């Protein structure tokens, strides 16, 4: 059984960040990975996303070439040229990282833990034993699918995880849910030429933001060309000769439910939620507390309920976010090995950017948040819509929206939200002054940018 | 000799701004415009400025097309097809600025005041007289050029006014100067395909700017394929049958002065300068005080030494930016018919956007600066340069580069200079923080933003 001071379950966001910090503060440790190291962040999220959002807006700028005074330019995409280069940017990243753990001296240990029943808490890899006085567990989710009991055929989709093997653009696809991942992948297989329906329960996407950002998100869906398939839902999946069959519920509110027929779908992709991933971890054999979708509870210390073992990141299932599982992992790993025992990340004015296009920007309260916390009499918001000087020129539009939540008689800024041209390098700035408890009058007494975008935050009337 | 409540002399930023500020607070305003509504700002400067900027970052997307798995494309700019665009966007903006004064019932008054030698200020246009008990002049200014007398052929060149009268891509462009001017009409030529020369007198652009951004800055010219000629002067310019000829005098320290010629050269733009507007108010007829360069002398807020006569703007000489001579212009106006007496604006942590490839965003003081002030040992600078993950699959490649000056044991934040992609939209809100005294400490406690560019700047080590 070999002993370190810190055993980390999980080479991914949170868990790096914590394993490189504790190592900088003097202990040895251990991670733990089972696939490739940088997580769900480097290999099937936020790095390949990214490179395909920039591959994206490649397409978007391509169709205003003309109206620029440029060669009208004129088709057709490989994706397996920008797939190859994607790939072997993922790769460089995953060496990067193995190359900073071993120049740290901390060990990577590979393949699947689990605990053990061992009385001292121990886990057991390829089967050794490992054990240390402190335990991270940082296992991350994964995407969830439907069960084949509920719908028919579901094992026919793919999940976001597939879209990042995806080796041709498909030429019609169908990505079923409502939250950023969805809108995310339905906006990026759009902008590149796949015909694609984005199947909703509801009316609107994004329905847990702000509901300027909600509405206006579900019309430039719309505006840029995205089949938004609205109160409707899967019944089943069948393989034919010319791709997948889709059969959809429709139940427009106040109408008869009809039942159609997607055919010719190449790209069936499951965006519904992740789950987290705790199923293997054999956590009952030392009773640690879970939720019933199996999330790791945890205190704001990030202790579970057991002595020396913790938790961070996307098993927690609180703010889902690269970021925040970096930030806790570096805030706890300073509590244990610096002994700094105030030591924990502030889970409040966490920002977000969405992908779409034009991309979200949101921080705070949203005017019902605000609303609920405040009483409606002490909520002031100040809202603005316009159309990008970029777009003075172009045939096609994109408006840019941008709503200030205030809270009181002195206008305390409590929420940010906004989408349009920019609005993603726009964001992080804001949202300092908003941790700050900035007013609008700290707002509006900055200067304004001259011609941007942004400058409108601050003069706002 | 008809009578307002306020006079105002020039119809710009500034002017407009005080103008309609007034009217609604229940003042009986008039404007007098010689040219067109809107300044410079509108006409010759900020926003036919942007509009060439945005079609310089189309060309430079052209360029990463292949790379991003799309068809290599191609050639060739139609310069007359965006300038009809840029020109019909001009006009629509001067008819809104009318249509709105008019709405708000401010009087238009068309044509060049001058202030006469009556004893109550007073002027006169196509000579009718004007008065008010309150009079703003807000005259702007003009490019400078060189006297003939200093320079044979001087007058051959054109300036930046000129430049937004071109008809055709000149083949071959010579810019002389060194300041922002000089560098965003460099890098939109290049861009579009004019082969650039950018002539400088020392070895490196903006040298008003943090050193850094001034190092990067010349590299990233030199990178894009503008010509740097350093340590250089123009003696003269003649007419040739193949366009102007340029003589410069190269005088590299520490070695021999050396004379050459530039053939061929269908442009030659002077940007060294620019004058105020002044030398025909007749401002000597009623003891206007001006500098030896022409600037009218204001205190705090904007009073000239003569009683009942104010100066905003690029006139005054001090920061010369649009939403500089807006906000004092409102203040100006709350002050005078709001009677808040303590309104004026401040000149400090005013933020620019300088508008090259990339852009340039800056607030607050200069490393330098910041060491004048607070003494060296007060002073920690933290920096960074990467490659943006645009750039991870394209073979070109420009730097981001990031630095902040911090002042003192809390480590306020009195400098944020950078250049990079996005850098444009990312300074305002960082400026906002900057005008609250934020501390390192308030950037570092900020969630980052990934993946950004931005949240570099709260991630700094
Ligand atoms: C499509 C998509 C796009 C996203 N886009 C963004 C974005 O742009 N911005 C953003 O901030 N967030 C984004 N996210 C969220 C971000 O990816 C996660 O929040 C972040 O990776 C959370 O880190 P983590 O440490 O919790 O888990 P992970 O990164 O998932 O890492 C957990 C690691 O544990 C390993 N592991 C699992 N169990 C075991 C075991 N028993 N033994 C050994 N190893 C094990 C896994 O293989 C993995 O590498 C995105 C997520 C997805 C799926
Ligand atoms: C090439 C260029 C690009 C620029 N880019 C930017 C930028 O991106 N961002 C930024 O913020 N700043 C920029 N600026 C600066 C900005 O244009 C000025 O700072 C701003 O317009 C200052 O406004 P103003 O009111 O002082 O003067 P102006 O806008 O010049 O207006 C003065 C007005 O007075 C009129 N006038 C003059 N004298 C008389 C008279 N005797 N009688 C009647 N009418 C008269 C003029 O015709 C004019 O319309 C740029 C400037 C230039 C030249
Ligand atoms: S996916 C990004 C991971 C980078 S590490 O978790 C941060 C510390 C090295
Ligand atoms: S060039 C921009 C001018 C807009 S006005 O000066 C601001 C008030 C209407
Ligand atoms: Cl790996
Ligand atoms: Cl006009």
């Amino acid at each position: 059984v070999a002993s370190y001071d810190y055993l980390v379950i999980g080479g991914g966001s949170g868990g790096l960040a914590s394993a490189r910090r504790a190592a900088e503060l003097g202990a040895r440790a251990a991670v733990v990975e089972s696939h490739k190291l940088g997580g769900t962040c480097v290999n099937v999220g936020c790095v390949p996303k990214k490179v395909m959002w920039n591959t994206a807006v490649h397409s978007e700028f391509m169709h205003d070439h003309a109206d620029y005074g440029f060669p009208s330019c004129e088709g057709k995409f490989n994706w397996r040229v920008i797939k190859e280069k994607r790939d072997a940017y993922v790769s460089r990243l995953n060496a990067i990282y193995q190359n900073n753990l071993t120049k740290s001296h901390i060990e990577i240990i590979r393949g699947h833990a689990a605990f053990t029943s061992d009385p001292k808490p121990t886990i057991e890899v390829s089967g050794k034993k490992y054990t240390a006085p402190h335990i991270l567990i940082a296992t991350g989710g994964m995407p969830s699918t439907p069960h084949e009991s509920q719908i028919p055929g579901a094992s026919l989709g793919i999940t976001s995880d597939g879209f990042f093997q995806l080796e041709e653009l498909p030429g019609r696809s169908v990505i079923v849910g409502a939250g950023y991942i969805a809108v995310e992948m339905a906006g990026i297989l759009s902008a590149l030429g796949s015909k694609t329906s984005l199947m909703i329960r509801h009316d609107k996407v994004l329905r847990s933001f702000d509901s300027m950002i909600s509405t206006n998100c579900t019309e430039e869906l719309e505006n840029a060309g995205v089949e938004v398939l609205k109160f409707s839902q899967v019944k089943e999946v069948k393989k034919t000769l010319s791709g997948l069959e889709v059969s959809m519920v429709t139940a427009v509110p106040g109408r008869l439910p009809v039942m159609t027929m997607i055919p010719d779908v190449d790209c069936l992709l499951w965006a519904i939620g992740r789950v987290p991933n705790t199923k293997d971890l054999s956590l009952n054999k030392l009773g640690i507390q879970t939720d019933d979708k199996g999330h790791i509870i945890v205190d704001e210390f990030q202790n579970t309920n057991v002595k020396g073992i913790y938790a961070v990141g996307d098993v927690c299932g609180k703010a889902l976010l690269t970021p925040v599982a970096i930030a806790a992992g570096r805030k706890l790993a300073h509590r244990l090995f610096e002994y700094k025992e105030d030591s924990k990340l502030d889970y409040n004015n966490i920002p977000t950017v969405v992908f779409s296009h034009p991309p979200i920007g949101t921080v705070g309260l949203t005017e019902d948040e605000a609303i609920h916390k405040y009483g409606i009499e002490n909520v002031k918001t100040y809202s603005t819509s316009f159309t990008p000087m970029y777009h003075a020129v172009t045939k096609r539009k994109t408006k840019c929206v941008m709503k200030m939540v205030c809270a009181n008689k002195e206008e305390k800024v409590v929420g940010i939200h906004m989408q349009g041209l920019g609005c993603d390098e726009m964001l992080q700035g804001f949202a300092v002054a908003v941790k700050m408890g900035a007013t609008k009058a700290d707002f509006d007494n900055t200067v304004a940018i001259h011609p941007t975008s942004s400058e409108e935050l601050v003069t706002l009337r």
